[PDB]
């Protein structure tokens, strides 16, 4: 019996749910492999498909559902658009999952 | 750059794959506050003994829990840091979105 159990609740269903939903959304090689290269630079659709070795219109496309899961963003500069992981939370789980799989 | 090898992004879809979970998310959102032994998850689940530690042998299997002794009693807790770290900022992220 652990000193605080009794103190301890499990998440609510519903939260665990949409959080289970969202781990699934990462399940994808494809979209890691993109996240991949955000955590480490912002960069432009060009950047992105000459790195995973894919056309622009594909990278462009993958990226729309990652926008839409809220799991990068961009910004427009001038003539160009670079594209950049939501926020630290994404870089952090995506390092972290990373490093446990690396030290085991 | 270079994003990660393929086998790479492979073995990680399939980490993220056994969190999409809402039944282990639950048992990780109990030993991400502390470790506890079987009977405390089960009553807090609100489930049997026997079922907690079936589900506990695979989440030991797929390296996201581990145990240890303390006297009397077997204490899981997470495997490492890292899940402790992945699981809040999942949590924190969808909690602000
Ligand atoms: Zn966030």
């Amino acid at each position: 019996h652990a000193a605080i159990a009794s103190e301890l609740q499990a998440i609510a269903p519903e939260v665990a749910q949409s959080l289970a939903e969202f781990f699934a959304v990462l399940a994808d090689p494809n979209r890691l492999r993109l996240l991949s290269l955000l955590a480490r630079s912002e960069l432009c659709v060009g950047d992105l498909a000459q790195a995973i070795g894919v056309s622009e219109s594909a990278v462009s496309h993958q990226l729309r559902s990652l926008r839409n899961l809220r799991l990068v963003s961009y910004r427009k500069q001038g003539r160009h658009v670079y594209y950049q992981l939501q926020d630290h939370h994404i870089v952090a789980l995506y390092q972290n999952a990373l490093d446990h799989l690396q030290e085991c």
